[PDB]
């Protein structure tokens, strides 16, 4: 045989050099069962003689995988081969290859089109082997492929159809597209994102110093008036809150149904779903930047409304196909006294819109002072509370859609009742920040990996979680993100009106499933309890001591006359509770009343779209929907840990492939193997409650937290949207997977 | 028998004391046949118990209509009872009508609705003693059922289940917010409108001096820009000059085709296809400020469009879901470049619009050394001729669309050569004008009632018809519109600024079948051809001096300057025909020179169909559709003379509930009747490009023109599309009714 080289040539294949491309990158691996000889015996046998090395390197970022069957010790096996590939078209440094894509001129006509920034380019015609003698190219391979077969994919910016960019690349000029001038607090931001202690979410690796900055993560676009004007003031706003991407979560409590009367030639105005398909053919046009993510848009509706029968079954298959608008998702925004309608069981009005102006408003208290008396008046029709209850759930019994929430939690623990009270959310159910025809309030996220502060102690037998780097780290964030609400382009008025007000913001976690299964406590028992209040407890206090800092110098964020901060108050002492006590609350609650802080809205967690993804860990606070993922990912933490009590060598492959991630049914698996990896089909979702609000008390904003079942009753929905709001819960459902 | 009063007393229907109500009101019509002593039996006896005689003339009012069965003396029959039974539940005053519509208490929620602004109102009070005092109640009586059957359907204004105006209540409503404070131009109009000299535009019928008087029926909503900044304007600019009414014409030759290179996001929009349905569901959905009459548009678009072929066919149902639109119309404005490259046989470029844009705004002979400047280097590609041709002669095949209207024809010879390139017909085809950015150009409607004039000719057996008068009549109108096209109301800035400016505006014509049937003249010959001719030599000579005269007092417009107007031209000496001669073109034309003109265009023969029926005439320049309507209706000139020549009967009847209005076989049927009464499907198509020539000279817009013939193959629709154009017609096309 002959192999054609990075040139035009012959090679007499070898097999000492193969795997001398191997045997020395099988590296601090474990090998107990892996080996280079069981690899190229597999490969050679499929070799083509019409494709280049290149294309030969693509069968074994393929190949190298059909063999992590038996163990972990095979993907940065077929990761080493994939990252390797694009080690070849671009050579290594950083300047080069960020160079000739500013000076790009086009095939088609002939203009020089600026790829990228003259900000994360012109703090590097000084500074550029600093960030390339600080930069170690190893660090192109502790990311899990698919985090890369995410990166090759296109997070690595590309130009004549090629990758140029390795993933070396892909965490640094996030580093001065951040902080720039400030090149000193810039490359701390480097340090830990090829370490995987923490990745930027989904849109801060898309754009991080390019020609006009949008950064911002998750828009609370508002709409600007019912009728003809003030809804071509929203129409636009979202397809261009969609045209240079962002998802959106939209409001609507005041818009005339299928009933009111019309202001003006006479009629009436056909209601709520003629709406969700003009803006859904908007839902459905602005592929996010022309071809990239299409336009995702969450949408916010309550029981109180004359079409919310037209709003509820909204994203089922069948049903027509005119009244059924498939991509404009829905979400609840339920007043909690729909709530004490339903388990007394009574009566709830549907008011036609026009009929209750400021009922598009009031909470708690006041809800029970404006609804008390627009019923012993009768301004709508009033139907039943477990009837509506039953179209709720049945919407997500074919679908998913909506997602449970309440309205008055949404701004009594929350950091807003001053400006006016939060009426929208976001695309993912967790961002709490009010919106109006003037103010809109944008969000930045990143995602905090909890499989990068675990540690070994002192004595080897035991190892307690590494409480001061998810601080030490969690300081860096702070300063990560007081340069991204910063140095946003927005692109019309409103994205930019409010978002240098508060400058809100969210940050979550990104391996929950990685930390426990790797700390040697279980998934669920006590020494599950006593980890992720400390988790998040530290967040609130690993993030809100270096917004206490803001402030000393560059000015406060510009209303804080009112709010809770400065009065006696944070978020979990709003919760009627205390906080766990070993970090400084006695002195942080009073680090913040003479000074102040730079922001308003901090801990908001998020399951991270794309971008858990990378780091090789399992999304947000959540274990295994399934362990064997697509094809094929053997659940690893489940390999790792069943390869030595004398359980591998081939039978229960089959155990896996049918049985849905039911390690529940297994024979030489006693007790210890069977709990810690309890798969979310069979774990209760009773209790993975009790210790979300240990988990919702130190949250400024809110959360978004998934409902399982593996057989389907709506009493069990009478017994798990029924347990997430007595305890107070920031979201009741967020989504739905049904068996 | 009983039929319980109107009031509350107890009546009976007798033998000559409900048709004596009825043989008293029995003038002007002919008596030889018709005897109120056939049918009030057949009616009485389909009398059942339990109406009040409030509603004992649903179905007898109904009655004397079906009996057309003879005579048009049962038509105009019906009515006469009706008309004294709205007569009824109605307080007739000028001054107790508009004492209950003005200060109006809705008890609908608390506010009252105004139907008139506050300077019509005002104009009723201190004239109510002169004004009260000049309505005669025959003319009320003077009207055909079906006129009024579309008035009380949906025209009228209607209160709480009870209509407030009764036809010249209205008719004279259409008189004190026009010329506003012009009473003896009140009566002035009122008169010729209740004397059937004409009618008014579309919206003159709705809104006349109302809340937000808005009288223009046309419109020309023009696209803006090539990305979200300037479409979801248009968007808005085809939404509140919709939501108080209006059909369109949109243009849009400046957006980029499927597969071209986007503003500046990186990629591909998938052009015109996924583009028309945004606006879809505006079109839908506001049914003209909800649930009047919704939105369809007339799409006008040039053949280099890339998206030319996903488009003309998109009103055929049996294909596919999305692609497709049912209800919006396509139409086109082909360059004369076009039709000069589908004779000898060739090729020709469909451009991408940012690539070869600008001919969009080139035309004549901007276009024949300019298009061969874009095509002989090869900028898009060259596809055939006679397969584009084929899918718009399949679209007509199927859909009938779309309507034909050249450019290169609308743009050299006009009287508008000082604004710009146009670029678009209105919805109708019938007008022609400068629309741009915020320079949108508009049309209030007419139309001429033309048969009324033929008078008492100096003995009564040998009648006249007039252009002595017509010409007046043809001379009042202007004026109505002037002041129509002042008191207006506009719903943005872009449907102002090009109205108060060229001032353009929109006359027609109807009951043009009426007259020749009429007259001892068919509808074909040299006693048909010139006199098509002479009729429009007395109205565009009038309309056209009913404004050169107000540009003594009211003074000329702002660009009229540079027009053919001023210049010693018009419109028939700019289609280079010899003048004709019995109207003053030697001395208008000396004193149009010196003085000017208010006025740039007044002739624009829409459709008429929102104008015709009101009154009992046809729509427009159109003979009859089939001598047998519908509640059946026959030919009443035609079942008039069946009573001379003896062949009325019953035998050679059910040969028209058969035939479909069709006359050519029966045995026996006299030569200038078989001449007199053809149906439309059964006359030859070459000689409607010579009259439409002997009409199109004194016209300066467009006129909206259909096309009938049962047989659609392809090689027939030959030298039968191309005479509309080596001649010179504008509007080359409007519909294809096959059927």
């Amino acid at each position: 045989m002959y192999v054609y080289k990075r040139d035009g040539r012959k090679e007499p294949v070898q097999f000492d050099k193969i795997t001398a491309r191997i045997s020395r990158l099988c590296y601090g691996l474990d090998p107990k069962h892996i080996d280079a000889v069981k690899v190229t015996q597999r490969i050679i046998s499929g070799v083509y003689e019409g494709v280049t090395t290149i294309e030969l390197d693509n069968l074994a970022a393929e190949t190298c995988a059909y063999m992590t069957t038996v163990h972990p010790d095979y993907a940065t096996l077929a990761a080493r081969i994939a990252i390797s590939n694009l080690h070849k078209q671009t050579t290594k440094q950083f300047s080069k290859v960020v160079e000739d894509l500013y000076r790009y001129v086009n095939a088609a006509t002939g203009k020089p089109a600026p790829m990228i920034s003259d900000d994360v380019y012109n703090i590097v015609m000084e500074n550029k082997d600093k960030l390339n003698s600080a930069i170690v190219y190893d660090r192109d391979f502790q990311y899990s492929y698919f985090g890369f077969k995410t990166l090759e994919r296109s997070y690595l910016l590309r130009i004549n159809g090629q990758v140029a960019e390795r993933p070396q690349h892909l965490i640094m000029r996030v580093a001065l597209g951040i902080h720039g001038r400030d090149i000193e607090a810039a490359l701390e931001t480097y340090n830990l994102m090829s370490l995987k202690y923490f990745t930027h979410a989904s849109p801060t690796l898309f754009n991080a110093g390019t020609p006009k900055p949008q950064m911002s993560s998750c828009f609370l676009v508002a709409m600007k008036e019912d009728s003809i004007e003030g809804i071509y003031d929203t129409l636009k706003e979202c397809a261009l809150i969609s045209k240079t991407a962002g998802g959106i979560g939209l409001h609507i409590h005041n818009i005339r149904s299928t009933g009111s009367y019309i202001a003006g030639t006479n009629g009436t105005s056909n209601g709520l779903i003629p709406m969700i398909r003009v803006f859904n053919n908007t839902a459905r046009y602005v592929d996010q930047g022309g071809n990239k993510r299409p336009g995702a848009f969450a949408l916010y509706l309550e029981p109180w409304h004359a079409d919310i029968f037209d709003f509820i079954d909204i994203r089922k298959n069948h049903g027509k196909e005119e009244i059924r608008a498939r991509d404009l998702f829905p979400a609840l925004w339920i007043p909690d006294l729909f709530m004490k309608r339903v388990e007394e069981n009574g009566t709830w009005t549907l008011f036609s819109p026009t009929s209750a102006p400021g009922l598009s408003d009031c909470y708690g208290d006041e809800f029970e002072a404006l609804y008390t008396r627009y019923e012993k008046e009768g301004r709508g029709k009033t139907i039943k509370a477990q009837k509506l209850w039953y179209s709720i759930l049945e919407a997500q019994t074919e679908t998913g859609t909506p997602f449970v929430v309440y309205k008055d939690a949404c701004n009594r623990k929350s950091n807003q009742k001053n400006l006016g009270v939060i009426k929208s959310s976001n695309l993912c159910c967790e961002i709490v920040e009010y919106s109006a025809p003037d103010e809109t309030a944008v969000c930045n996220l990143a995602s905090v990996a909890l499989p990068a502060f675990i540690e070994t102690s002192e004595d080897g037998k035991t190892s307690t979680y590494n409480f001061k780097k998810l601080h030490e780290i969690a300081k860096v964030v702070t300063r990560n993100l007081n340069r991204v609400i910063d140095r946003n382009y927005y692109p019309v008025e409103e994205a930019r009106k409010s978002n240098m007000r508060h400058r809100p913001i969210a940050l979550g976690v990104q391996g929950l499933a990685d930390t426990f299964m790797l700390l040697r406590l279980p998934f669920d028992s006590e020494e599950a309890r006593l980890l992720n209040i400390q988790i998040f407890e530290t967040i609130y206090h690993a993030s809100m001591e270096a917004s206490c800092e803001l402030a000393q110098k560059d000015g406060p964020y510009e209303t804080f006359q009112g709010s809770p901060a400065s009065q006696g108050i944070l978020q979990f002492d709003m919760w009627d509770q205390k906080p766990y006590g070993m970090w400084d609350w006695d002195t942080l609650r009073k680090d913040i009343m003479k000074h102040g802080v730079r922001n308003s809205l901090t801990m908001a967690p998020m399951p991270t779209a794309s971008t858990s993804q990378i780091l090789g860990y399992n999304e947000c606070f959540e274990p295994v929907t399934s362990n064997m993922y697509s094809f094929q990912v053997v659940n690893p933490y489940l390999l790792r840990d069943l390869v030595d009590l004398g359980i591998w060598d081939e039978g229960m492959k089959q155990y896996l492939i049918t049985q849905n991630g039911s390690i529940q049914g297994l024979p030489n698996v006693p007790q210890e193997l069977k709990d810690l990896y309890k798969t979310v089909w069979e774990i209760s979702q009773k209790t993975i409650i009790n210790m979300a609000a240990d988990r919702s008390v130190y949250i400024d904003q809110s959360h978004s937290l998934n409902l399982f079942l593996r057989a389907p009753t709506m009493g069990k929905l009478t017994s798990m949207h029924f347990y997430g709001w007595k305890k107070g819960l920031k979201t009741g459902m967020y989504y739905l997977r049904t068996q």
